[PDB]
């Protein structure tokens, strides 16, 4: 498996756009690598169609999308025609699909599904998401099972958080949506906070400390 | 780290309720173990206060809740009074907080924060969530960094999925909300699916396959 902060592997893999070297394909850019158990399966089709529907939304944020399963590239090309169809959107598939047939990414990234295997007991990936920064480090990950489809609104939400918190001395609270107030991180001094966050409110708490500090969302 | 389907470790840890043997505290019941970087920090208080607001929701689904940081039990009890106050709810902490002072769970669970350390460079945990079943296996996990507060409604959403998809041969699609229709798992034959799901729609796709099967939320 892969812990937060680690350089994401620079793997060579075959895909729907040919062989790709991961770090080269991503470049100086945010990326989201997401996996699914198997092609020609229903939840996976709703998810990958949903991602097509939301392509514009990841694009506005400069995030590159790439999907992955252990199926061959022939199965990825055929199945995309179903994915496209369900999306309702016209045109070519706007993201690649990796064929992890050797199961090297499955095992390395710790994204093997506990219940789903091939007819021959071969392993399969689950529903993983890896959010990768411009420095190639893993910033956030989820590991959902075959049974449970993902929530792409939440993915976009935590992207908004990560992109803002990379750039400003803030952290986003429970259930934050863009444009809600953020928390001033505990490492900013009372003195540093006077210039950086003029409009901060310190809200009092029984313990007396001065840590519960809110500020408007900064223009990033 | 911990992969999906692994038996969650039967760890002994101190807490705000004394030493815990994890599988003994859990008993035969779903549980959610969730971590936070450090007590007396702003985002961590908003999330732990929101858990208190939601504890009845977790109780209704039979989910035991348990928090964790690398702080000591005394800090946990002092700070618990600030979390209570943010929450708006009067009464006793409805969930334990584990002290992982050695960082042995931090490291075993693959939940070190990439960025946050103590003033001397010691590891702290990220915002990790693990959903463990009555069988003690890991069903889903998330790893969010200190920068990015979690969405505890997404946790409830995925619990509902996990619970329902353990009762019925269905899988929850992208962005599913309880009461929406699910997908019939692809492994289910044509003749079983017709026996179990009478209001099933089979949606024609360009590939001619018959996997894209919906069922109005099955009897639950």
């Amino acid at each position: 498996g892969i812990t937060l902060g680690e350089v994401f592997p620079n793997f060579e893999a075959d895909s729907t756009i040919g062989k790709l070297k991961f770090h080269d394909w991503l470049g100086n850019s945010w990326g989201v690598l997401f996996s699914h158990p198997r092609d020609f399966t229903p939840v996976s089709t709703t998810e990958l169609g949903r991602v097509i529907q939301l392509e514009g939304d990841f694009k506005k944020r400069g995030v590159k999308l790439i999907a992955l399963s252990c199926d061959n590239v022939a199965d990825h090309k055929e199945w995309s025609e179903d994915v496209k169809c369900l999306s309702g959107v016209k045109g070519d598939m706007p993201y690649p699909i990796i064929a992890d047939e050797t199961r090297e990414l499955a095992v390395k990234l710790g994204m093997v599904d506990p219940d789903e295997r091939t007819s021959t007991g071969m392993p399969l990936t689950c529903r993983a998401v890896f959010i990768i920064g411009p420095d190639k480090k893993l910033k956030l990950s989820i590991l959902y099972p075959a049974t449970t489809g993902r929530n792409f609104s939440e993915i976009l939400r935590v992207i908004d958080s990560l992109q803002l918190t990379a750039q400003k001395k803030v952290a986003t609270p429970a259930d934050w949506q863009p444009g809600d107030r953020c928390m001033v991180v505990p490492g900013v001094s009372a003195e540093e906070a006077k210039t950086l966050f003029p409009n901060m409110e310190v809200k009092a708490v029984p313990s007396g400390k001065g840590y519960l500090r809110y500020t408007p969302q900064p223009k990033s």
